[PDB]
């Protein structure tokens, strides 16, 4: 089951919402954390407002983002960070990662209280474009952003 | 303004329209052949039908597709081939490239009779995932494939 993740935030033009899951498999494999050596899926669910400024349709799967993650256990300290790639999964596209809590040899990434960082840059990093003709073109993208949120970790689904 | 290309087609859960318009400046510079060099833009639309096998929900654009395509008036024998690359424009994200005719090079891309073919690799070749466990998994991705569209060319819209 997902375990949503603090409060979705609307801001750039889209809807950022994040959540857990347990660990999934991936193909192809080597790329994303063994379902194996993973505790949870740690997902960002990502899609666009209404008028959009970049031209994205309302509810659209926002593509091509540059998405970093922070999660810091608050009560020990322990900071991790990594990518979340985009996948699909049987609900639609999303930016995903498996991750080691529990298992993570470091230690400090048990249940506990948790701070959840996001870093997202715009689709142009990678090369996607945009018009910007008078008839069909859209606004500028956004500047590089985080946004944060704090959850409780119960342990791995 | 819009000039709509043969006939959609409906294929591997997506259906495949193509049409061209007027030359389009894009961003950013470089990436694409300049507006000043091209008269038409080519741009394939590409979303998820119903009940799409890989888990894309209904109408949503399909991303990270590899859309080579190959461009040949059957009337002087010119053949161009290129890529379509991924955008927005204000009514939504799609593939396109601005293609010289009148203006080409070498000559025999004006108004008559084409054939156009759309060669289109999974988003894995792009290094897009996919679930593949039992509980949040999907089908397997279609193998490239053609598709082949026959169309005349009136000029510039
Ligand atoms: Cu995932
Ligand atoms: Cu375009």
């Amino acid at each position: 089951g997902e375990v949503p993740i603090g409060d979705p935030k609307e801001l750039n033009g889209m809807e950022i919402a994040a959540v857990y899951l347990q660990p999934i498999e991936m193909e192809p494999r080597g790329i994303d954390l063994a379902a194996s050596l993973a505790d949870i899926h740690l997902q960002a669910d990502i899609h666009a407002l209404k008028n959009n400024p970049n031209g994205f349709p309302e509810g659209f799967w926002m593509p091509y983002l540059t998405i970093a993650y922070e999660l810091k256990n608050t009560d020990t300290g322990a900071i991790k960070r990594g990518t979340l790639m985009p996948m699909v999964a049987d609900d639609g596209p999303h930016y995903g990662a498996n991750i080691a809590m529990e298992k993570d040899k470091k230690g400090g990434f048990g249940v506990g209280n948790y701070e959840l960082t996001f870093y997202i840059s715009n689709p142009e990093k990678q090369g996607f474009g945009r018009h910007v003709d008078e008839e069909t073109g859209v606004g500028k993208w956004f500047e590089p952003f985080k946004v944060d949120y704090k959850f409780k970790y119960t342990g791995t689904p």
